[PDB]
DNA sequence: GGCGAAGCCGGGTGCGAAGCACC
């Protein structure tokens, strides 16, 4: 597996040095646009996979990053992973390592970090707790009988203050 | 099966044969 002081320089490199492609030429990605996701975040001693957010504030260069994002002078091959989610396999020090990242609107970063925090079970309650509340919680936002509710925070206890919920920490399992 | 507002259960797509399998 990698190591966090790996984890971290690879996300210090991917933080301040990403870049991607934009109407024929190329746009560098730097620290402001970029959170880490993983073990790190979890907490954990051991690194298999070591994930990052990125979201935009533009409404069309949103799209723009889409195209192709990348580093300069690695190895990496970038896949379209599950719906609109960005598989790669990244390669450097003649080791190959599996990143899946996210792209979305910087307006579903509390929920993304939320929905990207946490575990899957806890999502799904949450979902299906908060839905039984007669809301649809989405990246997107709030549903509700089919209507669009947009979030009015950016913040975490904000995200769950703003929602009605409490914060939860992964070390304790739900 | 477990539940904070009553009756409920994520969202979708890349394929391979429209049905299964991952994030
Ligand atoms: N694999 C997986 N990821 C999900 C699911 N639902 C939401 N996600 C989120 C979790 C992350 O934000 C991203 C998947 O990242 P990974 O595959 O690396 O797993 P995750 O980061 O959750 O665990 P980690 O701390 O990296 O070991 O999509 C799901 O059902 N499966």
């Amino acid at each position: 597996m990698l190591t966090l002081i790996q984890g971290k320089k690879i996300v210090n490199h991917l933080r301040s040095r990403l870049a991607f492609e934009y109407n024929g030429q190329l746009i560098k990605i730097l620290s402001k646009n970029i959170v880490a996701v993983g073990s790190l975040r979890r907490e954990e001693k051991m690194l298999n996979d070591v994930d990052l957010l990125i979201i935009v504030p533009e409404k069309k260069l949103l799209k723009h990053v889409l195209p192709n994002i990348r580093i300069k002078g690695l190895s990496f091959s970038v896949k379209v992973c599950g719906e609109r989610k960005c598989v790669l396999f990244i390669e450097w020090e003649k080791k190959t390592y599996q990143l899946d990242l996210f792209t979305a609107l910087a307006e579903e970063k509390p929920y993304a970090i939320f929905h990207f925090t946490g575990p899957v079970s806890y999502l799904i309650r949450i979902r299906a707790a908060l839905k039984k509340k007669n809301y649809k919680l989405n990246q997107y936002g709030l549903f509700k009988n089919q209507t669009l509710v947009p979030l009015k925070i950016t913040t975490e206890k904000e995200l769950i203050k703003e929602l009605g919920f409490t914060y939860r920490i992964p070390k304790k399992r739900l």
